[PDB]
């Protein structure tokens, strides 16, 4: 059984863990709760830490007091299709292996399934790490308790004697890096400094060999992501976007000034050695749209290249982990700014971006995002009981699974069957208009080869390779955006005609050259 | 906020309580979360209270760390059907009235229903407390939160100026007593000797008043009936079971000394 | 009503079957259920046939005293979705037609349904008779009933008074052979030599006219293509299959020595005017998977070309009828064996296999089989009573409708759910890259023009050939076997990543080819 240790020893040298947990909701949580911290008292100073304490960052350490949660959290949907690839016919993006040749997405992009098995989903996917690492069995797949008590638990390494990044099916890439994790788990928050520069303190950094840090490495979606453990009080952890919001003075809603103040992020620094270590941004409210903004955002987090003169950015430089922070219609300028672009198209030659899951930057000026909606009032909504005491479910999800608590909660005038219809125009329209600009995006690709067969000029095919730069945008924000317009159809339908007249641009300019040259 | 009080302090004191609580499983679980003993602290000795510390005898104080428990517990079963009275053709004793003529429960007797409703249903049923004590209204008959929060949330009292046992109804009796609520509710914990014998020590008794005893009572079924709050180990407070086991010797199962 | 015959009569010419109806569990099963022998009787000699026996080869003669496989064989699985073409984006193959082209799988290549239509489904296929054969009308499509009592009865046929081959409607092929019919029926099993040779005392061989042949034959998946009538022990009559285990010596589990000990084939030949004429295969257990092995290979039942100089292979050749027995990474070898491929693609030139539904060879080596489960635990499986006598289900289907028989029967850790989930994981990830691979082999079809108009030379035209050969082996074996990777997930993977490598390679090689004639 635990046993308490005197919380005011540790106060005498950790005076912030004093100032946060004596005055929050964890004032009587026992630090043995955590940290087995008995050599360390021991032996530190002031200053120097001595031994290390032993964190524990398994979200069982939570699931003690907190089981509603817990279970919630863990709960597997099987209606989310698991491996399901998403360059099919049936799926989200039926041109995608055309559209995005020569990226590393092309050897496997599947749709999200549950929060349980992102990390152990990161490892295993076709794209990541050469497939060294597998479900121990084929059984193992469905397995959320056991992937969330940790990876190592249900998945096998192929080769424990080397570190190296490599291939060991013929099919696969090694996309993974250091700082992908951080979108996966935070067991590695004492071990990274903030941005995964390099630090004398971090195990782990930017350049880290990431097959030894994946072995570091064990539970999904740390409770402690949005809950500070310490005062039990609204933060995020994510230094990409701490670094966005406050170090570049965005602000939570970058469109809006005034809820950027009330909705605030305050960076609270830890030092090793009193140099500044590593950070966490505590919230003024318990806002969902920001916790929820530590992954579903578009971001760097990969090697690229600079759009002025073509050159390597590798992971050693800052742009490595980046939130750019940006709508779809603002982004480009971003990734002028920071004068980088992800791959090369290989039929076009087009610099290119690299577009990711922008759920949050969607989501900001949208009727429900201006009405003071968030995220968590659809995909975790508040559980309705006839009789007992009220939580917050966690398990994160479609609303279509909980319509009564939440789109219903809201819309009295709507009966569920009207409400899905709703969502269901959306989807169907934005879908029906990714198609066409795949379609035209796809006319355009296959005219290069044409074109360069004919012998166009290169300064016409430059031309058509700016266009695909915005044809490509103005998609793909769309195929990686997970609501299918549903977040906000308006900008939806705005960007992907956009998309659409840039490629018909495209075609008319490379189709007229080949005729000229015919013829 | 909660703020944590130094229970070492009180262990100089409660050597029964350290032993219990330093080594079972809720070793970490402050004295604060049931106890506001600040004026005690300030006003005890070894040998004499002072002040008296308050304890929080409400479900919630354990619904703070184990919601689930909590919430299975509270749940209503509405198939369990309500205020269904026994001495019918159509349920468990037909011909109840004539065989139990001369005793109260021939005033009413309903099959059991949730343990959420235990205190109130005990408060309201016709041969209890002469009709005293009604639901608030006929809506209040679902409320099985409401009835945990606190009985008065959900009942009124028809004379909160007298505390004699009489008929408010005509076909009502008066059957209830101080003993029968220590199978409803131990709030009561510390204010009831064992047994509910006469002692200096106890606010109540079995002869107290019971209208009395009745409207300083809240809760149903509290958790620490089953799981002492110090050690968090199994356990029971029913006097009289203690008194049958322990006592009299007869043991936990009378017909099995191994067991 | 049935008057019984005397038995010993006939056990004086007919030893064999004496030796196994007397000792077998139909040994007081009088012959009249199923010969009207009176005239044989009276005419026969020792070694002469005289007046020949009525035989029955309708499924209610075995009704009459097994109603419960009867009737659990002949129903209609209604969400087996009927006449469902592959070649669409919403089912197994996409981009099949440009895959194909050249085979007589263009015309039409639906998605198999229940047992009870396999006879009438091959007739009326637009690939099959030219459009010949026709239900009587479209209400007869769901008359599994009837089309078990005989296709003649929910059938016609478009000229009685011609038998050869042609087209009817104008897009349909004449594909249909006798070969074809030893997977639909075996109402033939009297009239057909072992392997379909020219034979005195056959009706039909390899080279008769297949209309006059489908005119004479009714009943679908006979009873006793898996059960002796004599012994009723278990067997197989497919003349391929014990080709390939017997004759060929590869035994019934060709990785396993062992197991094809144990689980054994023992050949019996009958004679006619003694000479051997035709054969069963009697084993040594009541293995599925042997049993449903009749079928569920891939073969050659068709006119091919040799592979060392292209020169015709016809339906005289014993080639036209032969079990590979060989599992994907074997099939290559195995065509080479006997010199042999299907097609000619119709762009690209390459010479081709056309792969079917090989799912026993594929099932050989998955954990399930070396576990020791068979075909018929997932999709024959024991029905479970409250109050009853135990029987075997002979409504073969997916085990998704009856989850609690099959898969939870073993898999107690598991709910439905989760079996579910698991399948669904494999059979996702396993389309994906059948997507994936149709994807690299339709860019690579699409170069053989670009490249024969570009002038590049034939020796490297013959190279991507070669390469084309392995892209579509390494791609068809999967769209071709009908779980989508669930009877061999490793399997599939490590094939259709080949499928991809080879056709990147020919890719590869044509545009560089492609690119120096310009540059
Ligand atoms: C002064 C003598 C200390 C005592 C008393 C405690 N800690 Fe400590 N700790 C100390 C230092 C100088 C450091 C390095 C960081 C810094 O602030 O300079 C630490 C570090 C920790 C950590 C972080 C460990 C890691 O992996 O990075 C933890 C979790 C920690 N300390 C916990 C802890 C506890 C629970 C204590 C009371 C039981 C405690 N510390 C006492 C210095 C001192
Ligand atoms: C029992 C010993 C606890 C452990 C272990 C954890 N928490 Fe906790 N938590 C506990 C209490 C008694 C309370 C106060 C309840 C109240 O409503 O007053 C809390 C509260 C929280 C909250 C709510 C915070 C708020 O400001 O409203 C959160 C978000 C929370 N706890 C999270 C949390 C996490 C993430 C834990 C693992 C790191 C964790 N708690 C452990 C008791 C206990
Ligand atoms: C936070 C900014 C992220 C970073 C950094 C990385 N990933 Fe991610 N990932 C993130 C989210 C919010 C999601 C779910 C939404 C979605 O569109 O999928 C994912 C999902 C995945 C998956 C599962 C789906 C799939 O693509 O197959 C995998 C396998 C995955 N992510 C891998 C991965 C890799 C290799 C990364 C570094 C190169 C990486 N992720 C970074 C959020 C974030
Ligand atoms: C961000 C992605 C979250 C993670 C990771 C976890 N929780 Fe959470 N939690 C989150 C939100 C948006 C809310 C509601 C905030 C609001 O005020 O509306 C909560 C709430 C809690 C609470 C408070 C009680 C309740 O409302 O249920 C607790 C005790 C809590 N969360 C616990 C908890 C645990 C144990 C987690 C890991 C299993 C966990 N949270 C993760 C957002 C996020
Ligand atoms: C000695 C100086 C004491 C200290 C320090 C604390 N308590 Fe105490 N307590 C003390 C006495 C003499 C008594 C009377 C009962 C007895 O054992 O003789 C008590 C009583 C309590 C009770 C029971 C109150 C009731 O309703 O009957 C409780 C719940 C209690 N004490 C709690 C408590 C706490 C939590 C303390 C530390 C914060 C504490 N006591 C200190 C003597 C002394
Ligand atoms: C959070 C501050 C708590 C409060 C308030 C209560 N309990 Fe608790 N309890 C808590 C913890 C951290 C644990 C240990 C969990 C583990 O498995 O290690 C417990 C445990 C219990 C148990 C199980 C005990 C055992 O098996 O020996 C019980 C029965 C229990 N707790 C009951 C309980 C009651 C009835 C409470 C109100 C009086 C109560 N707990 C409050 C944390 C917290
Ligand atoms: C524990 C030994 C008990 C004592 C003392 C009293 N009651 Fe009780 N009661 C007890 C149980 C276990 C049950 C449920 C099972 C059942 O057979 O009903 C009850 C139920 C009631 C009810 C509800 C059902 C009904 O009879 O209408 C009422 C109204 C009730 N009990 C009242 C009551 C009175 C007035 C008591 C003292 C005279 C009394 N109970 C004592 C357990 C125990
Ligand atoms: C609106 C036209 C009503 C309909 C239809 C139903 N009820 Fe009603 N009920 C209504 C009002 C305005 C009130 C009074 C509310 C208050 O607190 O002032 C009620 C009250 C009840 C009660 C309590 C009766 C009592 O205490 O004497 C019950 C048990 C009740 N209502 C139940 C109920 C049922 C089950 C209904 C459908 C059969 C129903 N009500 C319809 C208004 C309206
Ligand atoms: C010897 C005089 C025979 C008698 C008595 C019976 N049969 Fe016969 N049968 C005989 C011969 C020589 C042959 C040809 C094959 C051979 O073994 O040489 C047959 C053939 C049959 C067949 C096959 C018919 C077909 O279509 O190929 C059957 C089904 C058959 N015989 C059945 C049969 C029965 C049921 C008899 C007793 C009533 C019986 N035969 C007697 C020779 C002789
Ligand atoms: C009644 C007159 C029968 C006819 C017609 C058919 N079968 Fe039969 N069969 C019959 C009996 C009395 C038995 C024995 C039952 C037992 O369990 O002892 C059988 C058995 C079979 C078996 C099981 C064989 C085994 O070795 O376990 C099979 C597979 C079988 N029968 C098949 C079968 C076929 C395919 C029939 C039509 C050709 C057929 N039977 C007819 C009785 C009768
Ligand atoms: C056994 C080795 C077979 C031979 C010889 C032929 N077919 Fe077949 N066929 C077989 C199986 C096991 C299946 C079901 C599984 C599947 O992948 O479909 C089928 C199915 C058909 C169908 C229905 C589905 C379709 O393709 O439309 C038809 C129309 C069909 N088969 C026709 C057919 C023809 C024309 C054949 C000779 C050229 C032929 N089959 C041979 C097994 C076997
Ligand atoms: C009565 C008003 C009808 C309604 C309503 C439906 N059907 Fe019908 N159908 C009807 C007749 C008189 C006939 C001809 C029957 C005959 O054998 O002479 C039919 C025929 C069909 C067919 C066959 C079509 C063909 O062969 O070309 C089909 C497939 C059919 N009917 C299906 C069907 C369906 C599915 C209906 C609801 C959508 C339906 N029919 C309605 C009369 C009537
Ligand atoms: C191969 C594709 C089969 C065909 C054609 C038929 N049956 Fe079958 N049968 C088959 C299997 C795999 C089994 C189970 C074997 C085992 O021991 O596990 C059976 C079993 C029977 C039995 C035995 C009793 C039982 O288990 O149900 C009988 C009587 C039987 N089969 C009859 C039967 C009939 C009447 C058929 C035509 C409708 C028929 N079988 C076809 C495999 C195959
Ligand atoms: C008993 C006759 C089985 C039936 C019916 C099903 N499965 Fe099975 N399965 C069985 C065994 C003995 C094993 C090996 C267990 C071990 O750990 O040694 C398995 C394995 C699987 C697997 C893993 C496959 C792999 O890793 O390559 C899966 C995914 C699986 N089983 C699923 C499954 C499904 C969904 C079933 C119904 C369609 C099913 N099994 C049936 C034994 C038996
Ligand atoms: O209190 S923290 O800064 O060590
Ligand atoms: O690869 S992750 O960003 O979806
Ligand atoms: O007995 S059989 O060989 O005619
Ligand atoms: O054509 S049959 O082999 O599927
Ligand atoms: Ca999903
Ligand atoms: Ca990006
Ligand atoms: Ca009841
Ligand atoms: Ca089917
Ligand atoms: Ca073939
Ligand atoms: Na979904
Ligand atoms: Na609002
Ligand atoms: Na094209
Ligand atoms: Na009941
Ligand atoms: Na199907
Ligand atoms: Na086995």
């Amino acid at each position: 059984n635990l046993k308490p240790v005197d919380a005011m020893q540790c106060f005498d040298c950790h005076t912030q863990i004093e100032d946060m947990h004596t005055v929050g909701k964890h004032a009587t949580v026992n630090c043995v709760h955590c940290h087995d911290a008995t050599e360390h008292v021991e032996t530190a100073s002031s200053r120097r830490m001595g031994e290390r304490p032993v964190t524990r960052m398994d979200l069982e350490a939570c699931a003690t007091c907190h089981t509603a949660q817990f279970n919630s959290f863990v709960e597997v949907r099987h209606e989310s299709h698991p491996r399901l690839e998403k360059a099919t016919p049936t799926s989200r993006s039926p041109m995608f292996d055309k559209l995005i040749a020569g990226h590393g997405f092309a050897f496997e992009h599947a749709e999200p399934r549950s929060h349980a098995f992102m990390l152990v989903d990161h490892f295993v996917v076709d794209r990541a790490y050469g497939g060294r690492f597998q479900f121990k069995n084929w059984q193992k797949v469905t397995d959320g308790m056991g992937a969330v008590r940790g990876a190592w638990t249900v998945l096998t390494d192929a080769d424990p004697e080397s570190s190296d990044q490599r291939r060991f099916l013929s099919q696969t890439a090694t996309a993974a890096n250091p700082v992908c994790l951080n979108c996966k788990t935070q067991d590695h928050i004492l071990d990274w400094a903030y941005m995964g520069d390099e630090h004398e303190a971090a195990k782990w950094s930017r350049t880290s060999e990431v097959v030894e840090f994946a072995r570091d490495l064990n539970h999904p979606l740390n409770c402690f992501m949005c809950h500070d453990p310490h005062s039990a009080g609204p933060r995020v952890v994510r230094d990409g976007l701490i670094n966005a919001v406050v170090d570049r003075g965005l602000g939570t809603y970058p469109h809006d000034p005034v809820k950027s103040e009330q909705q605030g992020m305050t960076k609270v620094t830890f030092q090793r050695g009193r140099e500044d270590f590593r950070a966490i941004g505590l919230l003024d409210t318990a806002d969902s749209n920001v916790m929820c903004a530590q992954c579903h955002v578009e971001y760097n987090c990969n090697p690229g290249y600079q759009l002025s003169d073509g050159s390597r950015v590798g992971m050693d430089d800052r742009r490595a982990n980046h939130f750019f922070w940006a709508n779809v219609f603002d982004y480009k300028e971003a990734a002028q700014e920071i004068d980088f672009f992800d791959f090369r198209h290989a039929t076009t030659g087009a610099a290119l971006p690299k577009l990711q899951h922008p759920e949050a930057e969607t989501f900001w000026g949208s009727v429900h995002e201006r009405n003071g909606v968030a995220c968590a009032d659809c995909h975790m909504p508040k559980v309705q009981l006839e009789n007992g005491k009220v939580y917050t479910s966690h398990s994160q999800r479609t609303p279509r699974d909980m319509m009564g608590q939440a789109c219903l909660n809201c819309h009295a005038e709507w009966t569920e069957d009207q409400a899905l219809y709703a969502i269901d125009y959306i989807k169907n329209y934005t879908h029906g208009k990714i198609v066409k600009s795949e379609y035209w995006l796809a006319k355009m690709i296959d005219l290069f080869p044409v074109a360069k067969r004919a012998g166009v000029s290169e300064d016409v095919l430059n031309q058509a390779r700016e266009l695909h730069y915005d044809a490509h945008l103005y998609w793909e924000w769309w195929t990686a955006e997970n609501s299918v317009g549903f977040h906000n159809p308006d900008q939806a339908r705005e960007s992907l005609m956009t998309s659409i007249s840039k490629s018909k641009e495209a075609v008319s300019l490379l189709n007229d050259a080949i005729d000229a040259q015919v013829a």
